This record gives C-alpha cells, structure tokens and sequence, in this order.
C-alpha cells in the first residue's frame, strides 16, 4: 500500500481560485464559522458572527466577478454552525449563541421548528445521515440533544462532562454519533444506550473543536494544540497526527472528503493533508487587505471528482478553490 500512499499524496500540486466573495459592514467582525452545501451541491450556505445565513447558487458564483445571495436569513445571535438535510433539498438547520437550533427552508426563509432547550451557547448541529427525522446539537451546557423534525421537544440527551464543541453523525449508521468535548476527548456513542459511551478518544491536550467522519471506520479531530488526529472507531489512541498548520487559539475549520483532510491555519492559509501521511500536501494562502482561515467545506459531489472546496477566513473573505 506504500505506492498508493505516494500516488494519492502527489495527486494534487496546485490550487486555482474560481470565485471570491465577502461575507460582509461598518468594519465589524465578519468571521465565517460554517460552510455547507445542499444535498445536490447546487447551493452552499454561509453563516457567522453577523447573525446572517447567506445562500448562494454555486454555478452562479463561479461565473462573473458582484455576488448577491439567492436568499438570506437572520438569527438573533451569532451563528455557530449550519447543516443541510441529506433527504430534503430545502431543509437547513442553524445553531446560534442563544442556544437555539432552528430548522429553516433555505429558499423561503420560513422556520418550521425553533428548538429552545440549550441553557447556553449551542456550538454545533448535524442532521442524521440515515434517518430523515433526526438531528443532533451540542452546547456549552455539556449536553448533546437529539431532535426529531416531527416533535417540538428533544427526544434524548447525552450528559457530557464538559462543553460540547462539535457533533457529527456517522455516515454509515443512523445510530452512531461522535462529539468533541472540552475535556480534550472525542466521545463516540450509540444513541440506543447513552449511559455508557462506546469509546472516549484520548490524546489531545486542548478542547476538541472539530470532529468529522473520514468514513464509517475513521474519525479526524482538531484541537487548538496545532494538531489534527486520525482515529479508528475501535482503537482508543490515535492512528496518526498531522502537523504543518498553526492552530493555538482559534477555530480554524475542518473538512474531509474521502482520503483528504483540509483545515484552516492562523497564518491566514488553508492546509490540505492526505489522511495516510502526516506531512502537508499543499497550502493555499489567502490575501489580506493575524488573520486565520475559519471554515472549510468540500463540494462532495456524489459520483464525481471532489476537486473543489470552499474556504473562508476571519476577514469574511470566501474563496472557491479548485485542486489542480
């Protein structure tokens, strides 16, 4: 498998920007915290500290230079995370600093559900990838709450030991979920029982800000120790650590598509890794007019070549990038 490790590590050598937009306004903070595509990857949504969710038509963005969103929604506090349903093209959820989880129609702006149980800031929301009704959220109240689109109140809750910074359902099971916690660990659960974690992953020295599923068998986490860690569902200690980027303070975003991992950096750059090798594959440096990349998302076009992704930085600058 050594040969493939090199072929996949040398697959890309350059990056070509296809579009540039701004999340912003009175020189106020315009940090982008979340980027996500809809099921078909026709549209992507952007959210951050301006309290606004902006939806853009992808094909419109990469054609011309002048970028007005398809639709715009407003929250009453900073937005920490967004997630599109994998079942309903228009269903979109947001989490914000009031603790609120809202279910939106991304094109009408109508709210179908307003979940107000988290007693503190909600950091993360994710739709179940194999159950159309279920989604999850995590908050500084040290709780992971499970919601059902057909019910007003949460159907279940996990009581963590510290702040919950990120939640994510498995892409291979409707009953598997992982979340990153301020106890410096990734926790892996089976919602059927919650006494009672399946596994607690130890290694990080600081709070786990992001945790994504590279697959049903591998998790990648990020913490503010300038370290990404690759885990296997079954081993309690990490398989590998990725180094090259600078992440000692801020949430720099994390995204995985297949075998490749992307994360921001506090040198106003994006870093790309191959999950089987610790060394940086390539880097993209944002221009500037102490800034950091704050969000990244793969355009995971099903049945295709995931050669493009979108990243944003603390200045509100957004770039669609093609891996050449």
């Amino acid at each position: 498998e050594f040969q493939e490790c090199l072929s996949k590590f040398t697959r890309y050598n350059s990056v070509r920007p296809l579009a540039t937009l701004s999340y912003a306004l009175y020189n106020g903070s315009s940090i982008v915290s979340s980027i996500e595509f809809d099921r078909d990857c026709d549209y992507f949504a952007i959210a951050g500290v301006t309290k606004k969710i902006k939806v853009y038509e992808y094909d419109t963005v990469i054609q011309d230079a002048i970028h007005y969103p398809e639709n715009e929604m407003t929250c009453n506090s900073k937005i920490s995370c967004i997630s599109w349903s994998s079942y309903h093209k228009n269903l979109l959820a947001s989490s914000d600093y009031e603790g609120t989880v809202i279910l939106w129609d991304g094109f009408t702006g109508q709210r179908s559900k307003v979940y107000q149980e988290h007693e503190k800031r909600c950091w993360s929301v994710d739709f179940n990838l194999m159950d159309p009704k279920l989604l999850a959220s995590g908050s500084d109240d040290a709780k992971v709450k499970l919601w059902s689109t057909n019910l007003d109140n949460s159907v279940a809750s996990i009581e963590a030991k510290a702040n919950v910074c990120c939640v994510k359902f498995s892409p291979s099971s409707r009953y598997h979920l992982a979340f990153g916690c301020a106890d410096h660990c990734v926790h892996y659960y089976d919602l059927r029982n919650t006494k009672q974690p399946i596994m607690v992953f130890k290694g990080h020295r600081k709070a786990v800000s992001y945790a994504k599923f590279v697959s049903g068998e591998e998790i990648v986490s990020a913490s503010t120790d300038s370290q990404l860690k690759l885990w296997n569902v079954g081993k309690p200690y990490c398989l590998r650590s990725f180094k090259g980027h600078i992440n000692e303070k801020n949430f720099v975003g994390l995204a995985s598509n297949g075998d490749y991992i992307a994360c921001g950096s506090e040198n106003n750059s994006l870093y790309l890794y191959y999950k089987g090798l610790s060394k940086t594959l390539l880097t993209f440096k944002f221009d500037t007019v102490n800034e950091f990349v704050s969000a990244v998302c793969w355009r995971a076009l099903p049945d295709g070549e995931s050669n493009v992704l979108i990243a944003a930085n603390s200045q509100g600058t957004i770039k669609v990038l093609e891996l050449v």
